[PDB]
């Protein structure tokens, strides 16, 4: 990866992260994603919007965004017609691997400016009628939600995510409580780091003209959901009595979009551009279906190797939260300390537009490293299948 | 691209292409392209199925589908679950960006053994209903036809893509007559090199299980041909002074295709014989409305990758979205028809959108085989403004 | 009694061929078959114009999307004037015979003299439903309801198929599946014998339906020449797997058709000089235990008989509607009539069941059935989802 | 014939569109009128009513014979004759006119007749699932428009034909705003004056996850007069020159009625004390776009019927479909409003279509009461050129 061209990040940017149904439920997918490609490319001095030659886009729940959904938020967002436009699908690791391959394209010297991220509007996605092509001449018929089916049930067995979540909870040993008590830190967080401002810099927040007076949208809008009574007395999701999967210590259905702008060391040096952090390394990895919980196990060290950097350097870490069992897991798995682990608070706390999290993590572990004063990340995103995609960066 | 990892193709393979609710209508998309991958990896002697480590798929109509199309095709065509599986989508080239993604990945160094194509089952694309969620109080509701909003509309002008070939005539100067000669001309070629064996190779035959059981082997368009009926029929998209048609244009279908690609190294480290080389690629965009014309920006850009004068081209595969797609590029780039899909295009053999882009790269390599060329390039068009293409040398 | 009340006469009736489920019939509406029915039946009539006509009744079960008021369209659909007072009518499969007998009682409180009344189903364009479009359903599969189902064939209580409480009326009177199987052959035998006969000529109304260019004409019931004995004995059950008696050959099928008869006061039968085909002698409504509505109709019957002052032994044709074959077996056993009696032309199981229609479309089969076989008192008896029937005692003239 | 008498009523409160009844099917609220009438007569057991005619137009969904949930649920016998009866907007009391020939005829000695509608849970449609669509958007028709809003034959909605009605007698947006206006006032001042406390019997709705219970016991509708915001509201169906508005037309509404009546006999029988006595009624039926001055033949067709004159009825109800339904009427049998819908009507109170013609009719007798008054008429008119009406004498 050394003997390889450099990717310079120059820029990242992402929504406020919206509840399902919730404030920012109005937006498409590719409105989303417009937005956060126009705010990333605001931020750098010295390279205009015309100059971004490719995008790669993350999206899962495609059903009625039109076309190609990467071109939407490209031309949205006010990028040239000339420029090259893909949507990206790995289920919730979209957004990563996303920027993997505009990583690639500018190291294989196809592209010098990249925009690359991922986008969610889950409020929008809709239910599906399969059979009315060739008709069903009698009975009743399955409307059938696209969330559940294209987003959220893995298609070898036919379960939710949370039942196999269940099942790693059970395979590792993590009770009701262990989760409860990780949700309940990761709200903390979350709370503390919007609190401290600490997500201000990171997020653009969006205007929605009124039809009324307008509305502007600032703040991500789980994490004021916190109550640790009701958290700890609620019913479990998928298994009745000797559940331990809650709604609470697991990742809501939300809406949000994030990018970043990529640049190779030529175009940096040209422009004059000052870079925010250097793309070291990343790994993909897979595993049987209904353990993608721990797929970041294999992820992240793949992505350290690739990257030539040991565990111990990484100043902080952001593990995807799915669900709290996974960021158990792969703590217990890899011997990664929580202190380490999504420091302003993770999905379960802030939201998990699907297609959207892998770059929104990689976002919010920018702003990490700079609040913390550190120099080393690693962001790592399980997804439904049974795969993982890791990133490592340097903060320059 | 000369300086990078060396990417060679050791196999393709297709289904038949199935006409719409036809002959593979009972398939969902990840079973035609478990059945692609399979057929190839079949074909390479000396490398397993479990030494693929990732793949590429293209897919534009997902919906319905389940979780990661491309998984999907992996784990049905019995690839490992340690395989890293991408579900890609430039609309109708997406089976080629797959192809490129898949090379780029060998060439960075992540993977020695890649897969990539695309598949679609238009069939099996559903309707949608968008407002269930918050409700709709009051009116009549609309159930949208997913073939419609996903694959085939103009985001930005609300138009269908036939609506966008009109403008393609209009732009270019070529009338109804024009593309219904070039129609005919293409379902014969397509006929002709059926009859003559040429696709028997490429081809994967699909047994449907019994009644007995019924085997599919040919593609269900290319017979369809009626001179008389396609010069006489009424066209489709602009009452009177229309000249694009469904039977100049291409078809709705359902099929799959797949290649297999390796480094240069495990190709000596296995004993591998390759089929072929890749040369360069290049992708390019315009105005949304004027995709048709955008392969010629993307074949000369993917020539210049390639580092080969478009002249030293043997066989080229331009995407047959409409007749008029393949007048306007031949017309604009100066490439002579003698050159052009050899043995037929989509119009005659039918366009799953998100697997064409590797479906006319299969057809191609059997185009250069059969008409003893080296040097081909395919390029397709692809909704929303772009075109990607692709150079291949055959070894 | 009924004598201190006006007499009402039939002077003729009408209907469509019966159509299979998505079959012959399926491009037309509910009102289109309605409006060709009552056309028909008062083009039998010499000496009484469209215009005479007052009021109608119409039965109809499965109304979503036909639109306003059905009996309306098919009383303007067949010509009738705008005055016309239109009522549509939903006692399940006993539509199209309560709707006769209201049509009769508006006669005998003296608010009409020409009543027109009867019943229409197109079960083929029922459509199926959304049922929470409106508020919303956040999350989760929903589902797309089957009007033929939710508001034709289910029980409103128990949320059960009536093909299931046929199961429940064999276990309740002792009926096989080979009893059921061997009555059903037995009614698709007479239902052919008729059709082979012409006994169905008069009482059909041949349906044109246009083409670009000669027409193509339905004029036979659809579902009698489909009778199959080997098969017949050999289908799965329909509804309880392994030890089920009912099935679908034995049942009736879904089907599209309508009926209508044309009911006249005394004084314009004789100031109009009309030749009339019957007299309605007496009717009779009955219910009980909406999962035995199969056996309604021997509460319904006899209650007819005593309003019209007529004994069992005197009739000599009877209809009793075939919602399945059980429900014809257990009300022979429990009023004690024979076979020889019921359904000489054969019934619903062979002939088909459009629901909203039946009620009118056997009682015009039973005055042929009187024509034929000559006799002069007869009686129809029909049930209906929910635990109800519904009878009528007429006259040949 | 013999007589036929009233010896009780009751309806539910008329809920808004999506509102506080919402979560009632149209046979919960029939069932909820049902019972409670019932339990207004002493000395009758609901054991003993023989027959129910109940109205309901929008059925669809609602399940085999709405009129017999009705019955059953209110507690009636398994016994007990049951039609659901649908002459759109007059449903409800061509129900009662079929119970009181029911008891003329000497079939029935107790019956209970009136009509239910919930419009908030009218479904959808989806028509031509059964044969399919092969390709192409499709339409959900809302049941509500379809069919009960729609005229059939000119497939227009009933506020185009209020238009007509308007530009038919000459009432402009003042007129009806005014009209609107006044009706409003009188249904908020019988509210404050307890003047619907006897007819409304409340509904329960417990909550029981923790929520709290909540009754009904208002009408949903009239408190919603601003008379500011109500002339200022753009026009409806006509944009800048219609004269029909929201406000000034009837709302969508759940709701429903009934009423018990006897014969001569009966009453005699069971010592029971009767509310009113039917003098008679009248259907009439003109071009189906003029429905709403239908009103003007039944209405004397009733009173000839009955044997009593116009200029001795002491109040009427003339159904307010919209306010100009109800100038237009007034106009042609040149009524005093001073006479006309005491307490309000259903533009201010709402208009469950299947409901309406025994709200009518229920809300008719607390006026004769409250206004000491001994014979009324109410006449109804309904989409596709009808109207019913009926005469009572209080007692
Ligand atoms: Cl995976
Ligand atoms: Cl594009
Ligand atoms: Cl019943
Ligand atoms: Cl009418
Ligand atoms: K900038
Ligand atoms: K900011
Ligand atoms: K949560
Ligand atoms: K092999
Ligand atoms: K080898
Ligand atoms: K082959
Ligand atoms: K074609
Ligand atoms: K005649
Ligand atoms: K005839
Ligand atoms: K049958
Ligand atoms: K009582
Ligand atoms: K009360
Ligand atoms: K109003």
């Amino acid at each position: 990866m050394s003997s390889l061209p450099a990717v310079y990040i120059v820029s990242s940017a992402r929504t406020p992260v919206g509840s399902f149904l919730g404030s920012l439920s109005s937006l498409t997918a590719p409105q989303l994603g417009a937005h956060a490609i126009k705010a990333a490319l605001a931020k750098v001095d010295g390279l205009k919007p015309s100059d971004v030659q490719e995008v790669f886009f993350g999206n899962v729940i495609s059903a009625n965004v039109g076309q190609n959904p990467a071109r939407q938020c490209a031309l949205g967002a006010g990028l040239e017609e000339s420029t090259i436009c893909t949507t990206v699908n790995k289920v919730c690791a979209s957004g990563l691997k996303a920027i993997i391959l505009g990583a690639q394209t500018i190291m294989t010297g196809n592209a010098d400016v990249v925009v690359a991220g991922g986008t969610e509007s889950m409020s929008n996605a809709p239910h599906y009628l399969p059979n009315l092509r060739t008709g069903a001449k009698y009975g009743h018929q399955s409307l059938v939600d696209g969330i559940m089916k294209d987003g959220l049930t893995d298609a070898g067995k036919q379960e939710l995510m949370g039942l196999q979540a269940e099942e790693c909870a059970q395979d590792h040993g993590f009770s009701r409580e262990q989760q409860d008590e990780y949700a309940i830190r990761t709200y903390e967080k979350a709370q503390a780091a919007q609190k401290a401002g600490l997500f201000d810099e990171e997020i653009a927040p969006i205007q929605l003209p009124g039809f009324k007076p307008d509305v502007t949208v600032t703040q991500d809008e789980e994490p004021k959901n916190l109550n640790p009574e009701k958290l700890r007395a609620i019913k479990p999701a998928f298994i009745p009595g000797s559940g331990t999967v809650t709604a609470p210590n697991s990742s809501p259905l939300n809406d949000g979009a994030a990018a970043v702008v990529l640049v190779s060391e030529a175009k940096l040096k040209e422009l004059n551009l000052k870079p925010v952090a250097k793309i070291l390394g990343w790994g993909d990895a897979a595993q049987q279906p209904s353990k993608f919980t721990t797929a970041p196990a294999l992820a992240i060290p793949k992505a350290l190797k690739h990257a030539g950097v040991g565990q111990d350097a990484i100043d902080a870490f952001e593990i995807n939260e799915a669900f709290s069992v996974v960021a158990l897991a792969n703590m217990k798995l890899l011997g990664i300390p929580e202190e380490k682990v999504n420091l302003h608070g993770g999905a379960v706390a802030i939201g998990h537009p699907i297609g959207a999290s892998g770059a929104r993590i990689l976002t919010t572990l920018l702003g990490v490293l700079k609040a913390k004063k550190g120099k080393l990340g690693c962001a790592g995103i399980c997804n439904g299948g049974g795969g993982a995609s890791a990133l490592v960066v340097e903060l320059l």
